[PDB]
């Protein structure tokens, strides 16, 4: 165990039960629930428009490059079928999302196309105000907020709803402004702990080099865990905290296979379940310093009943 | 000489014999003389440490942990060692770039505003002195502003015509795509080669097509690969070179010597000597 990733945890904790923390959760959600992938997707794209899908040699050009090529070639009602025939089944969510809940985030904001989280939120009880278009700020009703970036099949299966396009992140500073200021206030204002991405979502990555450039060491360092499964490069984790970023690696803790991810994604989000002050206090001087901090800003009184201690001990 | 091909070299040998055109050279060029790669820098960055997100981030956490004054040595023992090729010289008998090397200046100087849109050696080996970083990147627009207000200028004010970008650097594009989000129907629509090894296939010409910029490609025309790269060149821009109405039945020498003499109508009785001027 690393004391930095400790004291990250006693961030985290302190923060949770301040109650303002916040859990950005990116695609890697939908690859535990056995969701329909989008490089498979792009797959189909590839054997519908060249008329194979060959070696393919998908690359991060070939993901912002094929479906402008359906766009433009074979339209927009192709698109649609395709999204009909891909994007139509159901599967029961996975522990992970009621593990996610259940640090009570004031906020929720999420990169999945699929609405799994809306049903887990449902499933722990609160309810929380779905954002998803630029409308939806108007009726947002309840202060927890569901903000979606990639935006939802909700609205139908138009190709407006969805954003897969890459003039649509080009259009995306016009197209959900208010989106946008919702999720840069609340990464300036709240905590923001990062899951579900595999270091690739580089356009968002972009906007925390963004509020980085304009905030420095006063906006506070968002926290990733890694699941790769590999071991990390140091020095690019050196490099993420010049960038500022808390990177914490899963394998760091445990690591088996590469598809035990899921696994992992459960092991260190239950490190952070069961995490306990007192479980890392093992010497006697940090005791009595605990309890100093715990008990001696109530000097002020005169007398308190015994009964109340309980209050105080949980 | 497609259709497109034979008005696309129509429209470069009018606005070249007037004179509106600028050459914008990529990378490629610079490997016409033979200079070292950029990528092999890359390879040497990461053995020395051991996708296009890597290709700027080893150099950038070779600059955080490494050192800047390995970058600088690297490059004194990289860049140190060229002449100029006969395609400088056609683009310069025609008459912007993206390399840092001078050979465009010394072909220039053989023989008329030279930007090097990435800077370049000139002061010295330095990290500021060019732009080959992930933030030099993402700091490129705030640093060197009259750069890119020239080069939105040089947009409208003359032809471009594109050489040897080896598409890299997409931000260029994509500031061209800002340009001709204002410009719309105005686009003077400019060219690109595409002399990749393989004939391109039909939907990436008709994106490219869509997309505005017109394009020509040496592969299309005959059969062309990269190892026969320079001659490619010479497949096309001689093509250019050569631009003449000798090129281009009987109707029409009909009508491009009543257009050549037609304005003469409106005036009085002409020189017969002067009628040279008339043919050149």
């Amino acid at each position: 165990l690393d004391n930095n990733v400790v004291e990250c945890i006693k961030e985290i904790t302190e923060s949770s039960r301040n109650g303002k923390l916040v859990f950005f959760v990116g695609a890697g959600v939908s690859t535990l629930s056995d969701y329909p992938q989008w490089w498979r997707l792009v797959d189909k794209y590839h054997e519908e428009l060249y008329g194979s899908p060959k070696k393919g040699n998908y690359s991060s050009d070939e993901y912002l490059r094929i479906p402008q090529i359906f766009y433009n070639v074979k339209g927009e009602m192709a698109f649609d079928g395709i999204l009909k025939d891909f994007f139509q089944v159901d599967k029961p969510t996975n522990p992970i999302h009621d593990k996610i809940l259940a640090m009570n985030p004031a906020h929720v904001i999420t990169t999945a196309y699929d609405n799994l989280i809306d049903t887990a939120c449902w499933k722990r009880g609160k309810y929380f105000s779905v954002i998803s278009a630029e409308e939806d700020v108007a009726n947002a009703t309840s202060s927890r907020y569901l903000l979606k970036v990639a935006g939802d099949f909700r609205k139908g299966f138009k190709g407006e709803n969805v954003v897969l396009k890459e003039d649509d992140y080009l259009n995306y500073d016009q197209n959900y402004p208010l989106i946008s200021n919702l999720m840069k206030t609340i990464i300036a204002t709240h905590t923001i702990v990062f899951i579900g991405y595999g270091l690739g979502d580089y356009n968002i990555n972009m906007l925390l080099n963004w509020v980085r450039k304009l905030q420095k060491d006063s906006f506070h360092k968002p926290f990733f865990i890694r699941t790769d499964p590999s071991p990390i490069e140091n020095e690019t984790l050196i490099y993420y905290e010049n960038k500022g970023l808390r990177i914490i690696d899963a394998a760091s803790l445990i690591d088996s296979n590469e598809y035990d991810y899921l696994e992992r994604y459960s092991a260190v989000m239950d490190l952070l379940i069961e995490s306990q002050e007192n479980k890392f206090i093992t010497k006697d001087d940090e005791v009595i310093d605990y309890i100093y901090g715990k008990i001696s800003p109530l000097f002020a009184l005169q007398y308190i009943r015994k009964i109340d201690l309980k209050h105080v001990f949980e």
